[PDB]
């Protein structure tokens, strides 16, 4: 396609660029291990490289260099609806590039060519529990699927080659991006909408298949369109990407990396922060302030009561963030937009006012602010998507356009295995002096 | 039991050490990443705490301190049998202490209540295309368990709670190592032996049952003790280890984390080295050498053509280790005893000989000797484990052992996310001056 060539070409410009920092800048140090940081999940450590997407602590996170705003702002629309194609912002992440309508059309055609889920990897699901848990659905549907890895079948047939290995890695990405939002959507409707399904419709954009295929009217389409592309890519160093970056490095193809990922994603401390944060503002509303809209100031004094009594408040506070999240202000103008009288949304937009001037007085936590998990989960439930669980499932489906095209651009510039070097706490202690 | 009794002993005690080293001695400097390092997949970054084992780059891997001709020497041995229980060698891994003849047989009644496979697995594997490979489906038959994760319940339900948290995580980690040999041997025959399954015997140790439900007769029982002890650990660097402990850390349970590792292990530059050896082996002594063992002389000499024209040799050289690997030794202490005449392994045992003054002259590669993947095969098949893609589910059922121990003391000791940063070229780019 034009998208391969073009790919082709930005790896060409990058690997010299690549191999002239190892070459000779290879022993330039970049920052320091601490015992804290060891024993604390490599908290701040400069370890990982990627290119398509930077998490500054302050402004947010910049997919290939462009904000959030500006992403939204370029990307072509989709005609009738207010959203661009998650097709275009998949080429803007594997190529650096704000498409041309011909360039994202190119794309559309190709995921249309490519959307169509096994036979056998719905048997694969019903022969799981039913109440078998979604995100357990979702990483065993594409693990199944490793069974047509091109990358794996390329280097069991002996025709591994250092420099074209990220061509065969291109078109399982290409084929499993294509095919993650149908496996959720079956996921979805196996398990909460009666086991009846609507098949895609070959006329539609990703984000508008999807909508059609979960039987969500307008405009949830272009609520699918932007969270996936919230969702897209958090840089490199997020559990979810990390593993599948890790898993990825063994020269395992991208359904064994992507299933692993989503094995991260499914943990409490990484996937569940959309439903947990929902959860406790319906438990609130119901609880301490009558099933009612509270005022400003019944709101101001129950959010002293939850923080002084030795709890947290959900989705506020993160592990890099300083900030806001750009991202959850995107949620925020979709919701002032779409659903302003909403009683739930009502509930975050008076958070977002009285919560950052209280986690300030303690200056305890190290981010006062929102992430995109106080504002995801009261958007889905307004347009009827009261299943909790499957939150996650949305979340892996975003998070794949910039997982895949980083395990394209590793493959592209060779990055070798993850191999860090493991100590005791005998060893800590030798050289703390005990 | 008194096992979790006696780890909660040990719990109690670990637990102020490492308390001290993050209050008193959090800033202490242990290493720096260059730029060689971030691009390398963070290679030799000092990075993860783990007291399970440690990997010396010289005399080896030591399990809880002991080295392996210690551990085989030490540990009870099976009646009527030359090897360990594997399942004291799971008692080592947690505990730390050699246990005594009475506390394996504790540990064995308590492995054969929990060994019977879900129905609804064997369901599972049949719904996946019978020609998918055996790890795939070893990946997916843990991942479909996670349906009984007690951990999860235990966080889902509200009860999580800093301290206990390892109690579950302990409990999933007893039932899953309990399963994993029946899952394996489920594969193995399903796929390879005519899809006739032989029932578990609950009168055998998890060595001596996995022999039995193979359908392979003594010694297997032995080589199987062996092989799943001298694969148990590697410290948590490794990319299954690693992976695991990376998916445990957003608190996702055991069923996550390890399917999760065996999608790394399977990954080629992981976990194939053990077949791609073999096949490399019987490649050569059909090809150059006329399908008979050659003399001393024809393979020192064919080494050197398949050397300076431009390729490896498969089985020598890791990325930590730079001497022989003990865990290789073991394996070619078992087979001079019990196939000295094997012709296989008469070509391995020449290759000890000749190849590492051969990459000595060289002095290119950092490891110049033998690691187990090359000692691994030739024992496999000559009891008729003629079948290389499952070679790397028996490596899966031994790096359980390993792996589940530290994820309980992960959580024992409360270790965080991993959430490393990330950095792009272009600020490389910049640190170097351009
Ligand atoms: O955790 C991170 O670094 C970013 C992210 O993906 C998340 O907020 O879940
Ligand atoms: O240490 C390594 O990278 C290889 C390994 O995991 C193993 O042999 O178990």
């Amino acid at each position: 396609s034009f998208l391969k060539e073009k790919l082709a070409e930005k790896i060409a410009q990058h690997r010299p660029r690549t191999t002239r920092l190892l070459k000779e800048f290879g022993n330039v140090k970049i920052d320091e291990v601490t015992i804290s940081q060891a024993i604390g999940g490599m908290r701040g450590i400069k370890s990982l490289v990627t290119d398509i997407s930077y998490l500054d602590p302050e402004e947010g996170i910049r997919f290939r260099g462009y904000t959030i705003p500006e992403v939204l702002e370029k990307l072509p629309k989709v005609p009738g609806a207010e959203m661009p194609y998650v097709e275009g912002h998949f080429y803007l992440l594997l190529t650096g590039d704000v498409p041309t309508e011909k360039e994202v059309k190119e794309v559309a055609e190709e995921f249309k060519k490519r959307r169509a889920l096994p036979e056998y990897v719905k048997d694969t699901l019903k022969a799981m529990p039913r109440d078998t848990h979604p995100m357990t659905m979702f990483a065993a549907g594409i693990l199944a699927m490793q069974r047509e890895s091109k990358f794996a079948a390329y280097y069991n047939a002996g025709k591994f080659n250092k420099n074209t290995a990220w061509e065969p890695m291109f078109e399982d990405a290409m084929d499993l991006m294509a095919k993650l939002p149908s496996l959720g959507a079956y996921i979805y409707r196996m398990k909460y909408k009666s086991d009846t399904h609507i098949p895609s419709n070959p006329d539609l954009d990703l984000g508008g298949d999807f909508a059609n295929m979960m039987g969500i009217d307008k405009p949830y389409d272009d609520v699918a369109r932007l969270y996936f592309i919230l969702h897209s890519d958090h840089e490199s160093g997020n559990v979810s990407a990390h593993t599948a970056h890790l898993v990825a490095s063994a020269l395992s193809d991208a359904y064994y990396a992507y299933s692993a990922a989503m094995c991260g994603l499914a943990g409490p401390l990484h996937g569940l922060a959309n439903q947990e944060v929902l959860k406790w503002i319906q438990e609130t509303i119901d609880k301490k302030l009558g099933g009612k809209v509270p005022t400003k100031e019944e709101l101001k004094k129950f959010v002293e009561e939850t923080l002084s009594s030795g709890q947290v408040i959900p989705g506020y506070g993160h592990a890099v963030l300083r900030k806001t999240d750009p991202r959850y202000v995107a949620q925020r103008e979709f919701a002032l937009k779409h659903m302003p009288d909403d009683p739930i949304f009502q509930v975050v937009s008076m958070l977002y006012e009285v919560v950052p001037p209280i986690l300030s007085s303690l200056g305890k936590v190290k981010d006062p602010w929102p992430n995109v998990d106080a504002h995801s989960g009261c958007i889905q439930w307004h347009y009827g998507v009261v299943e909790y669980d499957f939150y996650t499932v949305l979340f892996g489906i975003g998070r794949a356009l910039g997982v895949l095209a980083n395990l394209v651009w590793d493959r592209a510039l060779g990055y070798a295995i993850e191999r860090p070097k493991s100590v005791t706490t005998d060893m800590l202690e030798k050289w703390a002096g005990i």
